This record gives structure tokens, C-alpha cells and sequence, in this order.
């Protein structure tokens, strides 16, 4: 049901069985399907269309000529009803587009809170955007690929399917990312290569200089010492043993699947 | 006129003497121009403007925020009454821009049947695509670009105007390709290279063991031999007596006029 | 007001305040916000989103699914009232978005006359594009950047934030520009690097012979002779005492912040 303490336009379409949260306001020709679930406070500004069985939380700000829920661009996607599931406090610009899951794939394509999705962003089908990433102008996402927290992807930067891009990473723009990207590294190019440790990143959110130290150290282990990656990872297990912050890398050694990127 | 059994949404605005066929749907605030043809079964979904001298097909799903027969970009184009075609059972997903031709180009854009044109996939004047073919994310043709049947264009991937992508090619994302691409090849890279043969692409088509050799043979005259490709091309055609799949290089090579892309 | 010779489509939504001038066009499902100004003969063609503090010119071209004044996407901006300045006989394709400034920034996104702005370019918060530019698809600056008289930026290309890209510059498309780009130049890559004058843009606008040879001749001076640029400097303001084109240099000089492109 519509709160009674929400706003929808005259001209906007909000289906029967649509659920609007208090004081959520639906815009001008604003299109919302019958599946829609839209938390207290979003605005979907105008021209906006959600559809879909699409969960969308507290405070986001959906901008003119977004797509969010949408059936994916899987070649064997059939119709099947998967999901979309974004959070709180997210902006998503002009022409973002986030698309549902496939069976395949899992049935969920999932964005979490405190996002920025810039102008033409794309999150398809079964990908997980986590908290507090920025996606630049045309960043795209192809299917299944993780953006974990707070990772900031340049504008005009694709993923490849399946990857993995590691919390606290920046890619820079202009980029094309083929393999997984472990946490706290910067990438860039085409294909992107590594280029050492966010440090600026991780001193802006709290990181001490410890953290740091064992972080680049983790690097140089990875990426410096020549030794292979599995000869590396009980050696990162026994630094996180005194530095938590390294179990990241441990984390997501354990999800990573097409490798890591290399220069 | 619009077909008893087609469905236009009160909010849309289908101006008089567009062709409406059956059992078509015009979404809401979709905008059909008065020389719009909509073949029976066609969906728009919302949003979509379609103007121009445009002839559209059947079974057609176009979505929101689609500009499709819009004046072109061309420097010199001055709204001269140009055409768009687009054949049967296209997928036309958020944000595509297929542009009205040139007199000069030809007059005509053109648009085969059973593509998948993805999200800001961009056609310009004077461009020719084929059949099954697909062009990802932010894929964006030039004025006067062929793209022949089942090639394949990554996502963020740029073809110089006046180029030619052959038939069963595949380009990969992030590319930019400057020259023509024979039919069968693999290409990737800025400027975009030869890769070989897309294998398995013929291989899922249906391309016999036989074909497949003869087509890498004649990938191996091109691009192995040293020798100039007037050289070789009585050499492919001699090849293509036995191996008629090997023909699709020589009506290739009659269409060529920006040379092939190379290493 | 609105002008009794302007044309409000009875679907377009105009804010009172909002000043529409005569013979004006607000197409279908337009929104124009209360602190608009739209000049003599505009045209929104429909699904236009114009807000903020914006002044849009004479005889301007929007085409459907622009969003002009946005507010910009500044991780700082916090909803000043910042202004949007765009000039006369500019044509805004599909899907271009023009933000509003920053208050750190100037508070002023400003765009000249006679531009081409293709599908989906977009102009950041702060940036200065002047007259007769043309950004092709996808082109994309980033915050703070300058465009000079003249210049072309090809499609899929980025500008680094605070970047100025000189007059009548010419960046290959699928580029991306990290330092600023002296005037007269051709640049391409991404890196992008300097390929020499832009001698046919010369050719085309009337630069006379002994014109295109004083620029070349400070591009060596530049590029080629080995010098620093604090040693090319006063023999390009010599050379500029002679042929005045090369003062355009000069000015550049004054702005620059970012170094110049190199090879
Ligand atoms: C070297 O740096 C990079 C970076 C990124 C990529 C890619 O993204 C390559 N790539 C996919 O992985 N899926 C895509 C697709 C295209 C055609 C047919 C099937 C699947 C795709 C992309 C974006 C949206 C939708 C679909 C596609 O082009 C490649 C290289
Ligand atoms: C090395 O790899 C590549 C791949 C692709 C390209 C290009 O596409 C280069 N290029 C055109 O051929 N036409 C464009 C244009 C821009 C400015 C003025 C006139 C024409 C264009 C592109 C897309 C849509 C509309 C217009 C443009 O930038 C270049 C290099
Ligand atoms: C080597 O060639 C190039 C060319 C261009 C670039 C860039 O544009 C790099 N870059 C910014 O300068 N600002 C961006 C941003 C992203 C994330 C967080 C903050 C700011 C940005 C871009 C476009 C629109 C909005 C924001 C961003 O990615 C880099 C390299």
C-alpha cells in the first residue's frame, strides 16, 4: 500500500500492490510496478521506472531516467522472476541502470547503502555492490561481478563478468578490469594493473599507520615477493594473525575466481 | 492507422498516420511520429521516442528512454526526409540511439532482425546492421559502420566511421577499432588488433570441422603468410572452391575500403 | 513569464517563475523548474528535465532525456545555489547532462554558443566549454574542466578534473586526458598524448599559411626543441610579437595547472 504520508504524482503510475513508504515522494511520469517495494523517505525524482520484484530501502534519490529492476541483458535469461535488493541513503544519478538476477546466477542482484552511482552507471544482473562505493560516469558492471565496500570505480571503467573488486579499492577511469582486484589496491589501464596500496583512501577512513604498514606489506607479499599466491596466503593468515585488517586479503582470496591482476 | 487489436497507453501521444500493427503495444508516455511504421507484435515498453520516416518490425521490445529514427548527428544532415528500417524481434534495451541516414551516406539506416542492442548502444546515420547480432553496453558505431551478421561488439567499444565489422566477428570490450575486421576474426584491443578466429562462435553455430579449418587457413593467408593481401586474395578464392564458408572474406574484401585491421 | 508566442505542451510541467521566451518550444513530459530561463526559439524537444538556477540562450536544440542544471556530482556539493549558464544555437543530444556548479568551484557551470553536444556527453559541475565545440557520444569532463573555441573531443572521451583542452584542439575518441591540452594540438591515447597541430581545423577556419607555420613552430619549440617550458615561454610571446595566433599560447600558459600533455 501507499502511506498516507507519501507523495505520488498525478502523472506517475504506481501499480496496485506497489509498496510506499512515509514520506517517499514518486515524481513526475514516474513508472513503478505492482512488485515495488520503496522505503520511507526515497524520492524517485521524474521519469523515473522501477519494476520488477525490487526492494528498495530508507532515503535513496533515484534521478530522471533511471532503470532499476528491469529484466538483464543474460542471453538465457527467459523471465524469470528474480530479484533486486538495494539499500539506504544511495544516490543514483541520470540513466543508471540496475538489473534483476538470473536463476543462474542466483536470483539477486543486490546493491547495499551509502552509494553514489553516477550517470550511466550499469549493475548487471546478479552483481553485489556493497556500502559506500562510487561508480563514475558509465562505469559498467557485467554480470556477477562484486564491488566491495567502499570501492571507487572511475568513470568510463567496465568489469568483466565474474570479477572481483576488493574493498577499499580505486580503479582508476578509462580502465578495463579483467581479473580480481584484491582490497586496498589501486588498478588501472586496459587491461588494469596494479599500482600498489590506496593509502590516501585508507588514511581518509580511519586506517592507523599500523594497518597500513601490514596492508603494503600483504602487497608486497602478493605482488613483490615472487613467491606464488599460494605460498603467500598462510604467510598473510599469519600477518593478520596480528593485524585484523589483512584478513581481507584472506576473505577474499576465498571468493576470488578468475585470479588476481597482475602487471 | 493504429490495428483495433494494438494497445496505445492514454498517456502516449501517437500522432496521426502512424502505422500501428496488431496486437502491438505503445507504453505510457512513449511519443510515435506520423510516419512511424510499428509492426504487429511490437512493445514499447515507456518513454520511447520514435520519429522520422521509420519502418519498424515485428516483435520488436524497445525500452524506455529509446530514440529510434531521431535526426542524426552528422555535421551536414539539415533534415532532409532520410529512413530508419528495423526488422523483426530486436531487443532494444535503455537509452539506444539509432539516427535517421544521411542523403549524402545514402539515405537510409538500417537495422536487421533477432539483434540485442544494449543499454546506450549508439547506431549513426548511414550505419547497417545485420542479423543476431549484439552490441554491448555503450557500444557505439560511427556514421557509414557495417556490422554483419553475429558479430559480436563488447561493452564501451567505439568502430571508427566508414568501418566494416565482418560477419562471426567478435570484438572485445573496451576497444577501439579504426580499420575493418574480416569476417571469423576475434579483434580487441585500442586501436583493436587481430586476435585469430572466433572458434567457438562458429562452433556453436554450426560451422563444420572443415569450414572451420578452411576459414583459419584463410585467417593464416591474411595475417601469417607475409604475403600482400592482393597477393592472397586469388588464393582465399581458390581456397573458397572447396570451402564456400571461405567466400564471406572475398565479398569481405569488395566492401573493405578502410583497410584490415592488423598487428 | 511564459511568452504568449511560446508553446507549452499541456503534458510539460513549467514551474511558476520559470521565463520562457518567445516562439519557444516545451515539448511533451518537459520539466522546468522555477529559476529557469529559456531564450527566443528554444526548443525542448520532450522528456527534458531542466532545473536549478539555469540560463539557456537563443535558439537551442534539446533533445529528449537531457538533464540541464542537475545538480552536480560533487562528493562535497550540499545543494548551494549554484547557476548553470548556457549560450545560443547550441544543439544538446539524447541524454547529455549539464550539471550545476560548486560553491569551491566558482559556482558556475558555464557552456558557450554554436556547440554540438553529442548523446550522453557530459559537462560536470564548474567546467567552461566555449564556442563552436563539438563533444562527440560518451564524452565525458570531469569537474572543473575548460574547453577553448573550436575544440572537438571524440567519442568515449574523458577529461581528468580541472583539465583544459586548448582552442581548436582535436582529441581522438577513446582517449583519456590527464593534463591539459595546449591550443592548435591533436592528442590522443590514454594517456593522451600530443600528435602534432591540427593543420585541416586551421585549413577549414581560415588560418592563413603563415599562421599555421608560426603555431607549428612554437609546437617544436614546445615539443621538439628539448627546451622547459620556462625557456619556450618568452621565445613563444617573441614569436607571438610577430604572428598574434601564437598568443593564444601565451593565454594558455596563464591557465594551465596541470602540466601539458606529453609524449
Ligand atoms: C579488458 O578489460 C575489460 C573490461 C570489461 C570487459 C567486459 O565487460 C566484456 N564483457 C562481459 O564480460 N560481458 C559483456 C557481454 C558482451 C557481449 C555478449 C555477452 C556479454 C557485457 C558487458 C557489459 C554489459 C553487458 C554485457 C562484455 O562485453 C572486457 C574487458
Ligand atoms: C582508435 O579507435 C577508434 C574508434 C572509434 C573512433 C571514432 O568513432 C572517431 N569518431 C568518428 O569516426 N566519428 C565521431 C566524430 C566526432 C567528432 C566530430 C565528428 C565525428 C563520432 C563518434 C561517435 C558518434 C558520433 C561521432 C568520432 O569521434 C576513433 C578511434
Ligand atoms: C588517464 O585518462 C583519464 C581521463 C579521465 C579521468 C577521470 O575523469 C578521473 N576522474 C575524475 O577526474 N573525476 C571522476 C571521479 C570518480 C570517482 C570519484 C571522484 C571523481 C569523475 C569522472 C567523470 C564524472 C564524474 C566524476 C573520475 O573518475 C581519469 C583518467
Amino acid at each position: 500500500m501507499i502511506d498516507k504520508s507519501a507523495f505520488v504524482h498525478p502523472t506517475a503510475i504506481v501499480e496496485e500492490g506497489a509498496s510506499i513508504g512515509a514520506n517517499a515522494h514518486i515524481g513526475p511520469f514516474c513508472i513503478v510496478g505492482p512488485h515495488v517495494e520503496i522505503g520511507e523517505g526515497t524520492v524517485l525524482k521524474s521519469h523515473v521506472v522501477v519494476n520488477g520484484h525490487t526492494k528498495i530501502g530508507r532515503d535513496n534519490e533515484i534521478y530522471q531516467f533511471a532503470s532499476i529492476g528491469e529484466v538483464n541483458q543474460d542471453l538465457k535469461y527467459a523471465g524469470e522472476p528474480t530479484r533486486v535488493e538495494i539499500g539506504d541513503r544511495n544516490r543514483i544519478r541520470e540513466s543508471v541502470t540496475i538489473h534483476r538476477g538470473t536463476v543462474q546466477g542466483g536470483g539477486l542482484t543486490k546493491v547495499g547503502s551509502d552509494n553514489l552511482l553516477m550517470i550511466n552507471a550499469h549493475i548487471a544482473h546478479d552483481c553485489t555492490v556493497g556500502n559506500r562505493c562510487i561508480l563514475a560516469n558509465n562505469a559498467t558492471l557485467a554480470g556477477h561481478v562484486s564491488v566491495d565496500d567502499f570501492a571507487i570505480i572511475g568513470g568510463m571503467t567496465a568489469v568483466h563478468q565474474f570479477c572481483i573488486i576488493g574493498a577499499h579499492v580505486m580503479v582508476g577511469g578509462c580502465s578495463g578490469v579483467a581479473q580480481d582486484v584484491p582490497p586496498y589496491v589501486i588498478a588501472q589501464g586496459n587491461h588494469a594493473t596494479p599500482f600498489g596500496v590506496n593509502i590516501e583512501g585508507l588514511k581518509r577512513r580511519g586506517f592507523s599507520r599500523e594497518a597500513i604498514t601490514a596492508i603494503r606489506n600483504a602487497y608486497k607479499l602478493i605482488y613483490r615477493s615472487g613467491k606464488t599466491l599460494d605460498e603467500v596466503k598462510p604467510e598473510i593468515a599469519e600477518l593478520a594473525e596480528t593485524y585484523p585488517e589483512v584478513k581481507a586479503f584472506t576473505d577474499f582470496f576465498a571468493r576470488s575466481t578468475r585470479g588476481l591482476i597482475r602487471h
